[PDB]
């Protein structure tokens, strides 16, 4: 179902497999598979003549002036395993593991790594059965420590490396029992090539970027629910504004605003130009409404460029030395250097909290009775019963979450040791931690959005029943949010009514389940995502 | 054992009940039991005579303008814990949970809060018979919403409210079944006495303190195994230069390494200001080395400042408003404003970055063969066996987790929201993530510093070899270093001798579990920290 | 010279006018001046029969709740000026200036601002008689304030509105009666139209782009000769590496260096494949060689980005309200949020931090004998002077730059006050401190780069003297670099000579004068910037 070798991965492909379990296949095509035994036939030759190359007849890193004899080529590179098991600290999700073995496949395809074809069919095989080797959050500057632990698991070379079999834990060498393997031992090169590159750190940023993508999604979702519970106008999305500001992507984020808000109720329907006064409001919506498509462009740009750096990335030679058999040469080389991804998840992890930072200055407008034109304060649902305080909570939650998400939004490439492995890895990317540092934002980023949902939804309805006197939004909201409106509504179990709105009394549910509830089905790809599909 | 209400509560007090389950007791004392009598008469009169009070005849937060009845006193509070059931992410450890509750009940034994001891006995018993709520590392801006989930399960609220009760995971209700105890009715104010306070976030805070101050005497432990390895001098900390640059923390860092390099053979020994030439070496120590007292004075002086606020903060009245039952008056008032808190734990973070990033210059200095005074690369152990690398994995893994604890040395207090529920809560202290930030912090600080205690280990027995033609480097240790090298070594299974050091060839161990046994023991309070107790 | 209201402005347009003078014409296009008098004639008439619209019949901001007539409407504009004259810190540097009347100008030329052809004339006039107002450092959230006082300047309102007049301070009044040009009274929209964009931090942020890409171009010209001094190989620089990871700016890097390094005697020439033992030293080269197309690549990638985006910035319309005349319509919206300046910056000073950093490493390498390949200690030149020390302060001071560029590299974009002018500025972009914090960077990185050149510039001498027994580097380095070495020579005046190197004894010169000399001389686009004038429209 997904093809190796044929043409470029893309960061859906990578999520397909990853989290969906899609089969993958190695391509048959006979110029790949000539290329990848080509590569193989020139290392092993090299090896016979005794000739330098790095990492094969020569030591690693601050090391490689350790000349190793043709003798001890083969265990070099089983050594490499050993004293790269090193790793710390939590585990990966199994979903980045998957990532990373699907990554690490597409690299050794091109033909320029020297390895056995049937060290690249382990992988598919592994990614087929649903074997993930167990992966640690530390070891990496940016992946041979967490690749190690891959490789190990996939030659069986001892009990200690551990796997998970669809949902079960048991050690490498019973997997491969079980799935009537025999271990591997690694050839000259092989180690080096399953190790020397950029697939977890890549892997982790290919599923970052699928997720943020997607919650960017929803939040235009929810900015769009906000903007009617607000009876905001739709006049600062009008095309003549942005075509004379003609970025990418404040052109895109208004003219989605205008799909989002179209056939509207709750909207100020005002595309003609009319603005007369109002009162007591001011004639001119707040920033964070009429500011929206300038505030988000710069956001949706940077994902964007992210996104196309990573796919780069994903289907790039990331190993060294690389075999060039055309010219029967190898080359020192630094592919396995991941700049772009240490980079690319500051910059990610910074516009997830520059996102989340918007939202809540929208929520503070929906709470505050100064500034939500006629809304209940905090959004209280029951006003006969004086105890309820409403979303006075949800709120404050939220209000905890977004600094967060804005620390969080710090770098860390700049952050990099210069004294790194015996001084000889004097720069390096950080882009391991930074990668899992940018799963740590979208996880949070995920509970937040689901919070800024309640929020939207709730709104809509007060601002129904103050239009029409009662609270089914459905019918007065635009056709596009009242699919998002109720599918958040489906997945927390409360369904619209005109008696009553999402909240009514605040003894009448836990928030913390319908924030847990909201943020597994966008973690899922269920509903709520869907409803959204149209805008990624 | 630990008795609560009489003197204050010390970090190592908060410590041995949160980890140790050191069981707990209110005092007796007939003083103390008046004064929260008389404060819960006083609440009880007010509520009768329908007096304004926040809170209490009041609604909450930026609803505070919303008057509430004599006869709708109890149900607000009961409220309250509903409203604020909207916490969200990952749980606290159960130990930070106990810590809190600790708090609460030191809190509410000061007679000022107008809360009935039966509910501060719930505390006392829930505390003794392992009985932990869970809470969520989301929800506070400092701590109402984690504090809800506490009461809530206290008083048998809901279902909804899950606790553990020793290792097994039930509902509130049914431990309190389980308890012989009946569901409890809030009382006016006893919903706000229980949520409006400091105790969780300071109770992190707490025992982080606790765990940072072991790791700077085990990270001293680290370096004086350096400098021993490196054959550094000790005559940087002669007592001479530090009185002349008299900073306490500079005069007990330098005072405290001649204590652990008393009688070492591996130093040399020039207290009496010998200094001849060198070669190929330079006359000097490096700075990491010779500058040590200097640069850890004001991380050891900060750790004690931060000490010293939180123990003011644990022993606290943390709530609103105060009853003054000796002028018969209610204050609103603000101390439940977590700012030592948030501001103490970002200062916390930070030290531990700077902690940790001079440790790695040190390894930097004994892995590299330029630097390390004639250790072999990488401290390799069998040069025999040329495919060795020894601890090049475990010192890059070192150089993965350093720059994240700078990363996480970023602060937090500046970040807050100034919009914060309704624009009431336009100063806030995010002290209750700074805490959990600052527990992620010393986390992963415990897996860094069992890096740097395998690096001395095996350091100092291949500088013994250099020395005496073997590696069993206790007898040439100071007596102070060999406890804390035989504690770790013990801890890993690895016996010294004289024919091998801790790490002879790669593959004979995994390095990872080693890191785990380490950074365990440490957590535990184990043999490790035992070894180094007397610097504490 | 610089047309403005025909083609799109480019930022070597911007810097141009900015930095060098060159003269400026406002478009004679018939259809350009028709457009700018129909919103004209709109807002005239659109005022005078009472329409609502904001900043004319309001009321700003947090008190566009208040109703104005017509009868107040032009007052309205004046005292607009007024209470925006609140300033503070020091004065942008007078190119920033020119910078932000001349996009302001571009700006009003697209016809949808309603202002009077003669006050776009106005500017035109300022820029090309070389009068610049004074404008503050503090007071815009991203540019009301700082352009107020352009506006104050342009119409001569009040004699505290203060000018340079070709390297005098004047009041604006007396330099309009210099210029012989009368003091002009705003029209309704007219102060706002002046006072309502993005030109002052889209200006400060145009020239920090063009003096970025000209300190990345110069960084390059210093790997290449350190790479030279260091006897690394060309061998990391091979098209089938770069080519299976094609990312476009690591490409850009690997071939650029290809070019820097052609027909160099003091590279190892291994674009064939080989790779012999070295003795008893690395097989490779360090990582800040052999890794530097990858290290380089998002960063060339990053500021290319920048430039595409300020570039649009440039020649977009940044006010509010917006008139359409075709429709016969205003528009209240938000185009005066610079967000793209203040997240742009915030990257252009973090990659500045990061080009800054790797720099300084290989500074590591040539100063320290265990990783230099040979070279003496520190570059010191006069071995036989037994208390020479050669570079060791220079590398110090070098040390004590690029930290701080790294803490510039920080952001301030997510530091937003939410509270913001009555709570209706709840979204802003800190882009006016973000663009004025990246001057800051630039400049400290010209600095730097000052002090990386001269590392190279020894280095490649010492080296050559490795080689041949002598100090004159020209013959021995590739042509590219060669070029900028001389460039460097030249500017601190000291010659290439096979008896001497660029630094022999310590008491010889001051480094300062030197690292200020380069410094001056990369900020004047001079000898050592048209030295690598080739790598720059690439």
């Amino acid at each position: 179902n997904v093809i190796i070798g044929n043409q470029k991965l893309t960061i859906n492909d990578v999520a397909r497999v990853a989290r969906n379990g899609t089969l993958v296949s190695l391509t048959n095509n006979t110029d790949i598979l000539q290329g990848i035994q080509a590569s193989c036939d020139y290392i092993n030759n090299a090896v016979e003549s005794g000739e330098p190359i790095y990492g094969v007849t020569s030591g690693f890193g601050g090391m490689a002036n350790v000349a190793i004899s043709r003798e001890q080529a083969s265990e070099l590179q089983t050594n490499l395993v050993w004293f790269l098991k090193t790793g710390a600290g939590n585990k990966l999700p199994l979903a980045d593991v998957r990532a990373a073995m699907l990554l690490r496949a597409n690299s050794h395809m091109r033909g320029a790594s020297g390895i056995r074809l049937e060290l690249i069919k382990r992988m598919e095989i592994f990614l087929n059965a649903g074997v993930t080797p167990y992966v640690y959050e530390f070891g990496s500057i940016g992946d041979l420590v967490p690749l190690s632990y891959i490789t190990g698991s996939l030659i069986g070379l001892d009990p200690s490396f551990k796997v998970d079999f669809n949902g079960k834990e048991m050690d490498a060498p019973t997997a491969l029992r079980q799935l009537n393997l025999s271990p591997l031992t690694l050839l000259p090169k092989e180690g080096l090539a399953m190790m020397n590159g950029t697939s977890v750190m890549t892997g982790i940023a290919a599923n970052c970027v699928y997720d943020t993508q997607i919650l960017t999604a929803i939040a235009m979702g929810v900015h769009a629910l906000d903007i009617q519970a607000l009876n905001g106008t739709n006049q600062s999305f009008h095309p003549f504004i942005h075509n004379s500001k003609p970025h990418p992507g404040q052109l895109w984020a208004a003219d989605q605003m205008i799909s989002l808000l179209a056939n509207s109720q709750l909207v100020r329907d005002e595309l003609d130009g009319k603005h007369d006064y109002r009162d007591h409001e001011l004639i001119q919506d707040r920033y964070s409404l009429r500011c929206l498509p300038q505030y988000l462009g710069p956001i949706v740009d940077g994902i964007s460029q992210i996104a196309k750096q990573i796919e780069i990335e994903i289907n790039s030679v990331t190993d060294n030395p690389l075999i060039d058999v055309d010219n029967q040469a190898s080359y020192h080389g630094g592919n396995f250097l991941g700049q772009y991804v240490g980079m690319g998840m500051d910059h990610l992890r910074y516009y997830i909290g520059l996102l989340a930072k918007h939202l809540d200055v929208q929520i503070a407008l929906l709470a505050s009775p100064e500034f939500s034109n006629g809304l209940p304060p905090s959004l209280l649902g029951n006003r006969e019963r004086k105890v309820n305080m409403g979303l006075k909570g949800l709120q404050i939650c939220g209000n905890s979450i977004m600094p967060l998400l804005t620390f969080y939004g710090n770098s860390i490439a700049d952050r990099f040791p210069t004294h790194a492995e015996q001084f000889n890895q004097n720069i390096n990317s950080q882009g391991y931690t930074s990668a899992t540092l940018a799963r740590r934002s979208v996880d949070i980023f995920q509970n937040y959005v689901a919070i800024a949902l309640m929020f939207g939804v709730q709104a809509v309805d007060l601002r129904t029943y103050k239009k029409t006197g009662h609270y089914d939004a459905r019918a007065s909201l635009s056709p596009a949010t009242e699919r998002l409106y109720s599918a958040v509504r489906h997945v927390v179990g409360q369904k619209p009514t005109s008696d009553r709105p999402y909240i009514w009394n605040d003894n009448e549910q836990g928030l913390d389940e319908h924030i847990a509830r909201i943020s597994a089905d966008i973690a899922a790809g269920g509903v709520i995502v869907q409803a959204v599909q149209d805008i990624l």
